[PDB]
């Protein structure tokens, strides 16, 4: 019973390590392959997102229809052959394809965890605060990705750090022997109301914007950051894995602090701070031209986007509470998808405006558009109800 929590939170761990290991690595790769790079580096990187979030609805289905251990275990293998495929391919293509199958494995380690862990759960009374930990597997994977993936890189090359990840991944899929079996028809019943109806609804896109362009911000500082550094002469020793530090160890901040004073000055109040806060530190990014230069504003984005999560991710239930049959699985698929959204248009545009004009102008035009995004977060002071 409490093994599944712990379960679920090291297979979103193992899914946001990998995610996360490859920004410093492939980039500056591919970078020294080559000797307009990112025309490609952006697809490369959008593949995932766009793969998932093609995918969803399909491992939808796959759990209403036939039960939530079978997609946990296509996830564990698609994330050993991602892993794998990483540790070992050069060309370009075999690149992006273990970054489309990687969109497979995250849609479906997450969906059909936070489903069964839900369904574990049960009532709110626990379930409800439970599902937090989802956050606190975010965090600790994204706060091992760049440095695991940086300095091992550094010191014995390409392979090690997917090599050490593959030798975490195989010892869960072990430690999942207790429920994942090579044959299992296993059942489900319908709840909650689709997503295609819900968004439907102009209210709730309010509040999906709010966590999508949060998250667009550094999903198209992602692909940019390394191949920015490494133009203005930066090493790998305690340097191109540890710029991402000081964002993750504010977002394990960011996710608690606020998180606990969230209904102390009104949540709409916190998430107007934390958009707001996002589009100025993000400003102060490209204007740094020295590595030190990087750790104030990445302590601010990260604390930022914690400060987003730990406002918004309560609250895209509580709307739907109030308007629409609600389940568990419509909670979170919300959530899913504002996350999929930004993380695939951002490296998508990232690899055209910032080959076309500059990646410090397309820094300062997302934190413009954060900016003056948050004005919008005023309807959600209290929204009206319906049939
Ligand atoms: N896809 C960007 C992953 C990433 C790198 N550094 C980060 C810092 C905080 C965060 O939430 C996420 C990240």
């Amino acid at each position: 019973r409490k093994l599944i929590l712990f379960i679920v939170f090291l297979a979103l761990l193992l899914d946001n390590m990998l995610l996360t290991v490859v920004v410093p690595i492939i980039p500056s790769y591919l970078y020294s392959i080559k000797h307009n790079e990112n025309v490609q580096v952006g697809l490369l990187f959008a593949s995932k997102a766009t793969v998932q979030l093609i995918t969803n609805p399909f491992i939808g289905l796959l759990t209403n229809r036939i039960g939530y251990p079978i997609p946990i275990f296509a996830g564990f293998c698609i994330m050993f052959v991602s892993t794998i495929m990483f540790a070992f391919s050069s060309s370009y293509a075999f690149l992006l394809i273990a970054r489309s199958l990687q969109g497979i494995g995250s849609s479906c380690s997450s969906v059909a965890g936070m489903g069964m862990l839900a369904s574990v759960y049960t009532d709110d009374e626990e379930r409800g605060n439970v599902m937090g930990i989802a956050l606190g597997g975010l965090a600790m994977g994204v706060l091992v990705g760049p440095p695991f993936g940086s300095v091992l890189y550094e010191f014995v090359g390409k392979t090690a750090p997917f090599l050490v990840l593959a030798a975490l991944v195989l010892l869960d899929g072990a430690i999942q022997l207790f429920v994942l079996q090579p044959s299992r028809v296993q059942p489900e019943s319908q709840k909650g109301t689709p997503l295609t109806t819900l968004l439907k609804d102009p209210y709730i896109l309010i509040a999906a914007g709010s966590i999508c362009f949060a998250n667009m911000g550094i999903a198209m500082l992602e692909p940019a950051l390394p191949i920015w550094m490494m133009e203005t002469m930066c090493s790998r020793k305690w340097q191109l894995g540890v710029a991402f530090l000081p964002a993750s160890i504010s977002y394990l901040i960011g996710t608690n602090i606020f998180g606990i004073l969230a209904h102390k000055m009104g949540r709409w109040l916190c998430a107007l701070l934390g958009m707001i806060i996002v589009g100025v530190s993000i400003l102060c990014i490209p204007f740094a031209k020295n590595i030190y230069g990087l750790i104030a504003p990445n302590f601010g984005v990260g604390f930022a986007i914690g400060m987003v999560d730990s406002s918004m991710m309560p609250i895209m239930g509580y709307l739907v509470d109030l308007r629409h049959v609600s389940v568990s699985g419509s909670v979170y698929a919300i959530a899913d998808v504002a996350f999929c959204m930004g993380y695939a248009i951002g490296p998508s545009a990232g690899g055209a405006i910032a080959k076309a004009i500059g990646f410090p102008w397309l820094m300062t035009i997302i934190g413009i558009i954060d900016i003056l995004f948050a004005p919008l977060c005023f309807f959600l002071r209290s929204p009206p109800a319906k049939e």
